[PDB]
């Protein structure tokens, strides 16, 4: 359709999904979040080195055939995650090097990928092969000292046991231009193509933070590794502090490269994150969407300080006699130009007013009164902008109302269930 | 003395205490921040009918006792609560009723006092009397039955029991000096005070949040109980969401009040409030202080937009050519009327500039680099101004620091370990 984001990104030829965790799969909360919103799956660490071969010569696929299973189950395509890294390996491989090891990388590749051989659409080949030291060369682990020929062989093995799968090469802060390790995949990939090593994608897992944020020029990494001839994809998204403009960016990043397979971010609910503390999804513990996800389907449908203005009644949102004072339930009054109607959407989804007061719900049930309270960060003041108009509270679920349709000044503002009525949408002015 | 929060408020004859879980008492991490920070103590449970008396005449003072010992050991007072109440009754009392709950009233309040007889500096003797309903009349509870004078027994009772202890009557939302429920109980208590009635304190819980929100007419409330000839005490105080200026106000309006005899938070570290959603308390689960803890500690030590400057530099906290590009490092340059030098810090104890830009440090180690990220919350946002001019990240537990003591324009900011070195300090204006 257009109201969840696997559609939303299907009108563009594109897909959009998560990682799956298959001990969260009993959570139905989980479930019903997760098969609604995504098309395309990503298991966790379930089809990883260790969890496939537990033992060398050894194999294992319950615990991944039960994400794939659900993945196809619910009309989800599958990311192979992930072939041949120096991350999770058992315990065996990591006592392996030389060619002894060698030999027993190009055994998994085709142990894993025989048994998936035709249902997996993407393979991580090979992941977080490159340095972060800043050198921009490879990165120093038992798999590289075996020789520097080693992820082409990968591939190459990859290819022969799969050849109806993209292979991809997943990695991570490789989406500032200006990090040297960027360029030292971007000269890998190029390097394979030219001498026709098999390679159809570059996977930028897109994990950022205030240690590695998100820059603008992500745009031309994603059109300068496009330009190779290869596909991208963001394999791993999640942002620290999941701001709706950095989300609703790399959403328009991928949207302008037309060999931009999709987007994955790396989980469904902020509680089931690997980095929770950094709250870097679109959903939170108890399944509300964030502010960032009304951000993203915004931004997969095409999309300072001000007013807002109820298309239905008129009058702006307006802060009774322009009080200062925690609890004040806020009314409708002709627009005018005072602080006391100036209001500002952040990157948290909050509707600061006098810079650092927010719209504020004392409760979830229909008949709250909505006033302003020192800004603290509770979902109960932050907020979601749908492109219908609506103002819905991330917490309660609810839409801003005007009591009892009021639309004379003095009118108090509620919560109650949205109904796209008149008194519940508004305009940004 | 003056670094930590007993210290401070004993500078003014006051105490700021907290509330102590048995069960925690073992927990070094907790007893570490607990013994050095407070002065009082109130048993947040251990105390209580239920739990003194789980059978009526078979009074049980083990925990009390641990608390009581562990306090006065530790060099602080002692708080009783609470001895005659609804709350919180064993199962045999809250099925009494008429004369014979008078009469259990009664004796437990002198088998209690009678074993903490002269160790007790305050006495919670009634607590939670009235009611919320608007009227401003005694709530509808098995004691209220038995005698709108149960109140005035217990008082009279609890004076002939330990002549020694302060007795206070306990409640919350009596804090806004415009609630029906406030007047109610001062009227009770002016009442009291002319009859004879023994009662010479009473206690605000203070329990702040957007469902009742602190108003500054707190002090007023707090100045006409005192000019009744009875003490006031802040007891359980808790603000949701912490912020900064409403803790600093609270106890501005102790301060502001001789009679009020001194502070009390309800737990060591949000990880132990009985309301942890709110994260209401001063200490983070991590143990490190809050930016509100500083915003108390300044306060009890006496004491929007704006310049950062350097007292060893002369310069000011600045934005390269006014960047809003997410980890940008900040420096030193000279002070002009700018925005990319315009710091605002908000009762989240963030420092924002643009509006919607936070200073950030990306790590809690030495040469971390200060810079801009979007705001979000995160503790590596949040920061604490000390009262010697330095400002410490809350997270990190470092100071803002200009590299290598640099005063020259160009001198990038980073976090290292507190030195009261001139590089460290900062005034703002
Ligand atoms: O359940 C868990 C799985 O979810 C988990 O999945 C893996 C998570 O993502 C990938 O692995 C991690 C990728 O991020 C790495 O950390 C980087 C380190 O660099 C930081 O930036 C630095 C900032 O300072 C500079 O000086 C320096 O040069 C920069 O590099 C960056 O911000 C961090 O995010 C982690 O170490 C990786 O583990 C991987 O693809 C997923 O499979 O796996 C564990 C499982 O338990
Ligand atoms: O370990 C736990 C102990 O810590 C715990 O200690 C007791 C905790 O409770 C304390 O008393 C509480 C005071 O606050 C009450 O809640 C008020 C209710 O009113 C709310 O505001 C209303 C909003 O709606 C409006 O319409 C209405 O007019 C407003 O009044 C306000 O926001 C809430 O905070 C609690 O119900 C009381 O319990 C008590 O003193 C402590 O000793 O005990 C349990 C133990 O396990
Ligand atoms: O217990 C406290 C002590 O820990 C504290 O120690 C002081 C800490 O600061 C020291 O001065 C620092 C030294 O580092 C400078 O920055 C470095 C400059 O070179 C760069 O390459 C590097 O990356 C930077 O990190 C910093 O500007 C400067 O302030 C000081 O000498 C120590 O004594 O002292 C107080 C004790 O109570
Ligand atoms: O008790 C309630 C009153 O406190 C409440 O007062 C309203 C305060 O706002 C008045 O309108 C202002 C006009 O000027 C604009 O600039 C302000 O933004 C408006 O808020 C309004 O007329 C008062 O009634 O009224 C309702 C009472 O129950
Ligand atoms: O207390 C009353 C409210 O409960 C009432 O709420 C209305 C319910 O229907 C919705 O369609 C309206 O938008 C909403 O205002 O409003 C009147 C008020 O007195
Ligand atoms: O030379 C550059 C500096 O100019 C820059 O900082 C700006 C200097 O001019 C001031 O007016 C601006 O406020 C300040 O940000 O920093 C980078 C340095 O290379």
């Amino acid at each position: 359709a257009e109201s969840t984001l696997g559609a939303a990104a299907a009108q563009s030829g594109r897909y959009f999904g998560t990682a799956i965790a298959s001990g969260k799969l009993g959570d139905s909360a989980y479930t019903t979040i997760a098969s609604r919103e995504f098309n395309m799956v990503t298991a966790e660490n379930e089809m990883k080195i260790d969890a496939t071969e537990p033992q060398r010569g050894q194999f294992n696929f319950s615990a991944g055939d039960r994400v794939y299973n659900w993945a196809v189950q619910n009309g989800k395509q599958v990311r192979g995650h992930a072939l041949a890294w120096h991350s999770q390996q058992p315990g065996w491989m990591q006592s392996l090097s030389g060619s002894t090891l060698r030999q027993a990388m190009i055994d998994h590749i085709n142990g894993v990928m025989g048994h998936y051989k035709g249902k997996i659409a993407q393979w991580d080949v090979v992941s977080h092969a490159f340095s972060d030291d800043g050198s921009g060369g490879r990165r120093d682990s038992n798999l590289q000292r075996t020789g520097n020929d080693w992820i082409e062989v990968a591939f190459r093995t990859a290819r022969a046991a799969d050849p109806a799968a993209k292979l991809c090469y997943n990695d991570y802060n490789i989406e500032n231009w200006t990090w040297a390790k960027t360029q030292g995949v971007y000269n890998m990939v190029r390097d394979f193509k030219q001498r026709g090593v098999p390679i159809d994608c570059v996977g930028f897992q897109s994990h950022f933070n205030s240690g590695s944020p998100y820059n603008s020029n992500f745009r031309t990494t994603l059109q300068n590794f496009a330009a190779l001839g290869v596909d991208v994809a963001i394999t791993e998204l999640d942002i620290q502090g999941a701001s709706s403009s950095t989300y609703a960016a790399v959403t328009n990043d991928c949207l302008a490269v037309s060999r931009c397979l999709g987007i994955t971010v790396w989980g469904v609910r902020d509680t089931d994150s690997w980095r929770s503390g950094d709250t870097p999804l679109l959903f939170n513990g108890d399944g509300s969407k964030k502010a960032a996800y009304t951000a993203v389907l915004n931004a997969l449908n095409g999309g300072g300080g001000g007013q807002i203005k109820g298309v239905g009644s008129g009058r702006c949102l307006d802060v009774p006699n322009a009080s200062t004072t925690d609890g004040t339930q806020v009314q409708l009054y002709d627009c005018h130009s005072a602080t006391n109607q100036q209001w500002t959407y952040t990157d948290a989804g909050e509707l600061r007013v006098y810079g650092d007061k927010c719209l504020d719900a004392a409760g979830t049930g229909n008949g709250t009164k909505v006033q302003i309270y020192s800004c603290w960060g509770g979902d109960n003041q932050k907020w979601r902008l749908n492109s219908d108009g609506s103002i819905v509270g991330v917490q309660s679920g609810l839409c801003l109302d005007a009591v009892g349709g009021g639309t004379a000044n003095g009118t108090l503002i509620q919560l109650y269930s949205c109904s796209n009525g008149s008194n519940q949408r508004w305009t940004r002015t």
